[PDB]
């Protein structure tokens, strides 16, 4: 806090606030997050300890941990933009193939990274993936449901998006996998390519049936064990599933082909972040530098 100048307040992560900053010693330009109060739990400063000795490219790195009164600061290095802002920004031409391939590659192995050490992120989402003038793209904010937890907001009455939630866990399923990354991956990916979020939802049973509308409703076959899950109801609308084709259009049939792995209902043959990588779509992935307007 006196170390540290807040410049800007860049937003309102699910556990604290984001500002940009200066530190007054070594005039380092650092993002800082302000964790959410009665005595911080020690059970996650074990996970905070994995985190900074994370080290990949495609990971924003931790830099410093501070605890100091109920009060958490996590110090990350700073990122020039989001990619929330970026889509935006490239909304009336869209991000060109190459680059949104070359971002999609990065952030699978950001993730494939992440999952061999065990760790889950659980709330990708447009705006904690971080992109900078280089053409890199980093996975920022690793969740820490287990390491904190999900209260009904961010912490002051904010809705949270829901947009890119696995099945399994609007489901009720109280263990998550990887696999819920690759599904968010894969509805942010999509995202990319139409220009449009996939499954909008604004509340819970809304974001499932959009998901049920588009994919079709699942069932035994698809998905063997969901009407045994907490929250499914044999009362669900049986919706059928639409073709790709219209789902996402224009991409090619290998981007269509990955996606399709990358949102299958059952968690178990969703496919991984490392089977991922070796998908035909990358053969040509290449590194192109986005047009950054900072
Ligand atoms: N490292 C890092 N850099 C950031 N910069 C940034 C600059 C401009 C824009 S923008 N809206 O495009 O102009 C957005 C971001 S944000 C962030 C970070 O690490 N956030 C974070 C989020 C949640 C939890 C957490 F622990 C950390």
């Amino acid at each position: 806090m006196e170390n540290f100048q807040k410049v800007e307040k860049i937003g309102e992560g699910t556990y604290g606030v984001v500002y940009k900053a200066r530190n007054k010693l070594t005039g380092e330009v650092v993002a800082l997050k302000k964790i959410r109060t009665e005595g911080v739990p020690s059970t996650a400063i074990r996970e905070i300890s994995l985190l900074k000795e994370l080290n990949h490219p495609n990971i924003v790195k931790l830099l410093d941990v501070i605890h100091t009164e109920n009060k958490l600061y996590l110090v990350f290095e700073f990122l020039h933009q989001d990619l929330k802002k970026f889509m935006d920004a490239s909304a009336l031409t869209g991000i060109p193939l190459p680059l949104i391939k070359s971002y999609l590659f990065q952030l699978l192995q950001g993730l494939a990274f992440c999952h061999s050490h065990r760790v889950l992120h659980r709330d990708l989402k447009p705006q904690n993936l971080l992109i900078n003038t280089e053409g890199a793209i980093k996975l920022a904010d690793f969740g820490l449901a287990r390491a904190f937890g999900v209260p009904v907001r961010t912490y002051t009455h904010e809705v949270v998006t829901l947009w890119y939630r696995a099945p399994e866990i609007l489901l009720g399923c109280k263990y998550y996998s990887t696999a819920v990354d690759i599904w968010s991956l894969g509805c942010i990916f999509a995202e990319m390519v139409t220009r449009r979020a996939l499954f909008p939802g604004d509340s819970e049973i809304d974001q499932l049936f959009r998901i049920f509308r588009t994919l079709g409703t699942p069932d035994e076959v698809v998905w063997p064990g969901v009407t045994s899950m907490p929250d499914y109801k044999p009362s669900f609308p049986k919706w059928a599933r639409q073709d790709f084709s219209k789902v996402v259009p224009p991409l090619d049939e290998d981007g269509r082909s990955l996606l399709s792995q990358m949102l299958h209902y059952d968690p178990n043959k969703r496919i991984s972040a490392k089977a991922a990588l070796a998908h035909p779509f990358f053969q040509d992935v290449t590194k192109p530098v986005p047009h950054l307007r900072l």
